[PDB]
């Protein structure tokens, strides 16, 4: 009656990870730089479960996940669903590699979060940005996404359709597919992907969204690695306007025994709406982080950032569009801890 | 130090579910048709976690559970906590039964949700209706319940009484209790049960409800099985109204090898209130479903079905009585799969 | 490939917790009384997540903890989240005892709950008093936290830092900072303890809190056993205004074979303000209880508990400062379990 590993449906892993963050804004308010600012906890741990399963009567294999939130992030109160985060079913096949539905990450997505959004570049890179409409959904409800293999070892395909936000909840059409390629080539990896959102109601109007993206990732056999990307988003709204808007990360990295040194920027460059360009719509960042590589499972890391942040815009209903500079200009000192089980 | 089943003092469970399901509606506007309308995934998937304990000062078993919602419903926000589906502590005999409190369904639910919502039948049976106060309570917090042993392996009683919505956040002084039996006799089941609640407010009154139910469910030897319920429901309120309204539901299933055809239909006809009937108070919905048995634990289906709600009433109160039409007539084209472990 | 308890870098432990209580209100007004009033359940179970982690590049031995919240408490609707208990990362060294980071107890607080708030007497004594600012925060998220080794066996310390209820969500300044000691003295304990808050916003003024505690916990060898705890708040207004109040809560048992007697007595003193004791503004509660120790793991239990609160007062905006008391006095009998695995 001895359990072994195989007697379980299922399996509990989880991140935990916290990050003790200390900021300070230059908001132009000085109450709202001490709101803002201060010391917090930035609780990022998560629970997850996961299994397989092979059916009887159906060759390609049963897979599921079902994965809580963060506990406590900082600017946050406590407490975390199950489900928050990567939360789907799915079938795998050693042929045609893998197709997922329910709660994914976009395949653009994927590749602004990793690498292009470390460390700390996600206010510019993530969900920055001064565009109309919907640049590009995140982790995402409602998504049928596909997995290709590696076919040849070199190259392999990411696919995706969903429904929109407000879709997830029968408040309207919106709807997005998208599109990720990759390919090995000597040390490097070269990255492409797309992504279109249809019907998003934003600003008293509909936008359709198109946004793409190219980049690269490099291999030194010295511990030196780097990656730069590129990002053009467009949008274009009902009552005709047009509005552009490019991007770029970079980041470096020297991998040395038990360290990591890493240094990484990032900017979202002046918006354009019907070809006029837009003055001081533009964001960045610049990043420096130590990480040690404390065992085979964890990291520990300090970190270092300052994020410049546009001065403001008005979005088509003659109203502030928010933006992730909206609460202001801040620098962020962190260490940090995460263990993988 | 090697592990047994009796290790652990908890087991995790789990019902893997995920439909995905396009729905047509017909409301009379467009707009709310696109909203409500097109393809969503539904994960209804979610985690539990229970045990037994046989206590060394205590005979009748101690028992509990506490189990998740649905992770990512369609309509709904992702995340969902431990505890919002059967909830409870309890303690079991062989000689009596057992008995539980917590959170669970009323002895009437548990029947009207199956067999008789099954599939797809559920806006019309479960919820559906357009009767004041409260039909009955359906999984219900602050709830003590008795499910007796199967007497004579032909007969059994599920019983039970609980606080109501509002007295389970002191809002008030709301209360039910309710009653069912089941008798096997051949190939069949009998089911009877009733469900009274008391000091419901609702329309600027106090109501009274009580509603009876009966029905039958079939097993021929060469796959074939049914079932019918009907179920009348009364209420009266504090200013002197009465509303009566019945209801009925069916289904025909042909199971051969690894698959199950079904057929199923169900209906609340006219409400009456003081005796006169309300034109075009009355549901249906008829919805078709082949569902294979892809392995021991888990299947594969497909379903159509077709509800047409009401066409509206007022309250008490002279205002539109929300009902489960409110949102409009609607079709709806589903494929699933559903895992238990 | 048998498993062990080692294969696991997880444990899920839980509080099986279920309190069948009945209140009576007496508020003054009926209605409210049948509101609040009446029988309800109190789900307080939980579950949680927990592991240690030598990491091979650093000696002091990791920690971390992840606990869901009661799920199906009374005056509350279903469902918990993970995180929203005692929810930490730390470390751990024979030397210099443990530090977690996250969601703890304050060192105050630890001793407020525990042994005083029990049984039942946390309305007057946990959350409970009249005063102005935050007395002192109880679990909260944000904070660093030091638990000393027993030095000696006889002595130790629990030192703490945290952020703010409003700087949690980037929304304030307020912060606080507590210390608590132990000393064991054959069979006495003596606990002290004190917590300072900063930059705490209400009624329209900054605030500044300091709260300092002493108490005494004594074992017989008949089984019998009692605490006593004295309590002492100041609070200071950025307008200049000064309050004090003091309280105390007192605990009598007696435990003989299988069973457990418990009288426990608390109460908050009539508030003063820039010297003037304000009228009616002091609580207190009775309680007596019986309890089986029906397993090693488990309780059963018998209480009843009367609480009379104070009859209002203003705070320093002119306006109602909401206490414990603001829904009226009332008297509650509860039966109840708990099992711990
Ligand atoms: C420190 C380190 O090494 N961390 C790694 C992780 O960071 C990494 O995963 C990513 O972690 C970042 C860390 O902050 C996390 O950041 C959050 O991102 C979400 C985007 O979904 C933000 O949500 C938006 O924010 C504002 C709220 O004010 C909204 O207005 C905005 O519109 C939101 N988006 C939408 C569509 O509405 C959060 O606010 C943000 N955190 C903040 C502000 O503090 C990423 O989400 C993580 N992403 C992923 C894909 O995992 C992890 C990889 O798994 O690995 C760690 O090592
Ligand atoms: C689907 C299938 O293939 N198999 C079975 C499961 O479905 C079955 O459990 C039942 O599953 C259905 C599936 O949709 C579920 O439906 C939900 O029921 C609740 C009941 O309270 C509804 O709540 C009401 O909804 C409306 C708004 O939508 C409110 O206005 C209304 O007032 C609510 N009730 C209140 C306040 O009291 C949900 O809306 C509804 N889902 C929707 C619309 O998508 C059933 O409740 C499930 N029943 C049970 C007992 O769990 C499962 C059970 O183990 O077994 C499979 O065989
Ligand atoms: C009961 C028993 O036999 N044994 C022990 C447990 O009880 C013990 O933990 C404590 O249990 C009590 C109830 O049994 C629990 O009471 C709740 O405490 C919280 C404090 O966070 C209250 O929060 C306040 O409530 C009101 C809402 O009306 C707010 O207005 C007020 O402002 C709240 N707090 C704040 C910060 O704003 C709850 O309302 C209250 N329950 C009620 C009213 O029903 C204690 O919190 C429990 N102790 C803890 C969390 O440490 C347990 C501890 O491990 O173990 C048993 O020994």
């Amino acid at each position: 009656e001895y359990l072994t590993k195989d007697s379980f449906s299922y399996e509990v892993y989880g991140i935990i990870a916290m990050q003790a963050a200390y900021r300070d804004y230059d908001s132009g308010d000085a109450k709202q730089d001490d709101n803002l600012g201060g010391m917090q906890l930035n609780n990022e741990s998560r629970i997850g479960f996961r299994g397989k399963k092979q059916f009887a009567n159906f060759e390609p294999t049963f897979i599921w996940q079902i994965e809580g939130g963060y506990v406590d992030p900082s600017f946050g109160g406590e407490g975390a669903g199950l489900g928050e985060r990567d939360t789907f079913v799915g079938f795998e096949s050693a042929s045609w590699g893998q197709v997922r539905l329910g709660r994914v990450l976009t395949p653009m997505y994927e590749l602004v979060d990793w690498p292009a959004s470390n460390p700390g570049l996600g206010d510019v890179y993530d969900w920055g940005g001064a565009i109309g409409g919907a640049k590009y959904q995140d982790r995402q409800s409602n998504t049928i996404r596909w997995d290709s293999p590696m076919y040849a070892d070199k190259f392999s395909i990411d696919a995706a359709v969903g429904a929109g936000d407000k879709a997830g909840l029968g408040a309207g059409d919106d709807y997005w597919g998208g599109i990720a390629a990759h390919y090995k080539l000597g040390p490097l990896q070269l990255d492409a992907a797309y992504e279109g959102n249809r019907n998003i109601e934003a600003e008293g109007q509909t936008w359709e969204n198109n946004t793409y993206l190219v980049g690269v990732q490099g291999w030194f056999e010295n511990g030196i690695s780097f990656f730069a990307q590129y990002k053009y988003m467009e949008a274009d709204a009902s009552n005709g306007v047009n509005e552009k808007q490019d991007a770029m990360s970079a980041g470096l990295m020297y991998t040395t025994g038990d360290w990591q040194y890493k240094l990484g920027y990032a900017a979202n460059f002046d918006l354009e709406r019907d070809g006029k360009t837009l003055s001081n719509t533009s964001d960045d960042v610049v990043s420096a982080q130590i990480m040690y590589f404390v065992d085979p499972s964890a990291v520990l890391y300090a970190r270092a950032r300052m994020n410049d942040f546009n001065e403001g815009l008005d979005g088509l209903d003659d109203a502030a569009r928010w933006t992730s500079g909206t609460n202001g200009d801040y620098n962020e000192y962190s260490v940090g801890v995460e263990y993988y089980f």
